[PDB]
Parts: structure tokens; C-alpha cells; sequence
């Protein structure tokens, strides 16, 4: 599990804190939403989860874990590359995560059907394309451990439910690993186990969904 004792830190050498008093307990095989406001720690707490940001007085125990940040980024390669990411390929592996993903028709819309030279930062590509292959690298890795930030931003109704249902709770929960995702929706919170809120910078209930809802 992910350990975390007595969150403190803050984003310079000296200065105010955001980072104030987090617990949290992240087992395996176990599906954990984050949820609050706009500026409640979210990706800042996970990215203090990755150990990228030593806390100031605090404990954290759990590694090379799969992450997909907030804002896509690619590299000048071709998009088969920037999903395997210096990975062994698979035929039926990497298949299946182009398939769970939603993205091989719009991959065939291409100029290129495969192997395309993805622009630099990706100018002939949009918003949710680049996020569909973050996703898609992020859940192609072989790992125990996969951060999303907010994948669901720039994709529709359709594509995050069959994203959500085909590549989260039936591909990544099929080999039992320990996915958090932090969103904002309503089909996401009976679908994990444990309920994270963030208000300004603090954990204001933690728990599982029913003591989640047996509480204030
Ligand atoms: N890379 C960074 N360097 C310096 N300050 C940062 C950085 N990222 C975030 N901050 C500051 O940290 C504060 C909180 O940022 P976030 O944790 O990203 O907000 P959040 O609502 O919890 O998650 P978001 O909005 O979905 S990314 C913001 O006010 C930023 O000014």
C-alpha cells in the first residue's frame, strides 16, 4: 500500500505551506477517486505521492510508477512509439490498449495510418487526441501503480464512459492494479473503493463510500 503520515510542504524553500496534515492509505487493487474544488491539493497531493516533492515534516512509504500528468506531453516520434515508450512491443497487448483507448479510428483519420511523425508538441494533433495517448501510454506500461491526472477533461460523454468502463474497470482492474484517478464525475464515485475530499489544501472526510455517506 501507499503510505502517507503527517502531509507538510510547500512549493519553495521557505513560505506558507499547502501541503498541511494528509493521512492516506492507498492499498492494492483498489480503485481511488479524488474529489473536491478548484485548488484542493489534488495534483498537488499526487505528485507528493510520487515522492516528487520531499515533504517538509511528514512520512511516505510504498518505485517506477506509470503517470499521466494534467497536461499532455509527447515526443518527436511516431505515435506507436510515444505509446510503447521504450517498451518491448506487443501484438495483442498494445492491440488492446489502442482498442480500449478509442483511438485507433481517429489514429486511421490520420495523413499516415501508423507510425505518423507526431508534430512537435503536437500541433496536427488536438487536445483529446494528446490526452488519449497520454492515457493509452500511461495504461500500456507494465507497473503496479497508475496516476491519471484528470483524463476526462477534453473527451466527450461517449469516449470516457467506454474509456472508463473498457480500459479502467475492465483492463486495469483485471490485472489487480492500484489505479488512482482524480476527476470530477458521476458514474466514477460508486465505481471505486475509497473517497478522497480535498478542501483548501486539507483532507476534510476520508473513508470508503458508505463511511463517506454515514458521515457529516
Ligand atoms: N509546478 C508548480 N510550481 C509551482 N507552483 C505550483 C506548481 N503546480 C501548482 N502550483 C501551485 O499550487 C497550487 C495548487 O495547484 P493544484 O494542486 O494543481 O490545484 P488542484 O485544484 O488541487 O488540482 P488541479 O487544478 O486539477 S492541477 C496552485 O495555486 C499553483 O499556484
Amino acid at each position: 500500500c501507499v503510505q502517507i503520515i503527517g502531509g507538510f510542504f510547500t512549493w519553495t524553500p521557505d513560505g506558507i505551506p499547502t501541503l498541511s496534515n494528509i493521512t492516506i492509505r492507498i492499498p492494492r487493487g483498489q480503485l481511488t477517486m479524488i474529489v473536491g474544488q478548484v485548488g484542493c491539493g489534488k495534483s498537488s497531493l499526487l505528485l507528493a505521492t510520487l515522492g516528487e516533492m520531499q515533504k517538509v515534516s511528514g512520512a511516505v512509504f510504498w518505485g517506477p510508477v506509470a503517470y499521466a500528468s494534467q497536461k499532455p506531453w509527447l515526443l518527436n516520434a511516431t505515435v506507436e512509439e510515444n505509446i510503447t515508450f521504450e517498451s518491448p512491443f506487443n501484438k495483442q497487448r498494445y492491440k488492446m490498449v489502442i482498442e480500449a483507448c478509442s483511438l485507433q479510428p481517429d489514429i486511421d483519420i490520420l495523413p499516415h495510418g501508423d507510425q505518423t511523425q507526431i508534430g512537435e508538441r503536437g500541433i496536427n494533433l488536438s487536445g483529446g487526441q494528446r490526452q488519449r495517448i497520454s492515457v493509452a501510454r500511461a495504461l500500456y506500461q507494465q507497473t503496479n501503480v497508475v496516476f491519471l491526472d484528470d483524463p476526462f477533461s477534453a473527451l466527450d460523454v461517449h469516449l470516457s464512459d467506454h474509456l472508463m468502463q473498457a480500459g479502467i474497470l475492465e483492463l486495469l482492474r483485471d490485472d489487480k492494479r492500484t489505479v488512482v484517478l482524480v476527476t470530477h464525475k458521476l458514474q466514477y464515485l460508486p465505481h471505486a473503493d475509497w473517497i478522497i475530499a480535498m478542501k483548501d489544501g486539507t483532507i476534510q472526510r476520508e473513508g470508503t463510500l458508505k463511511d463517506f455517506q454515514r458521515s457529516e
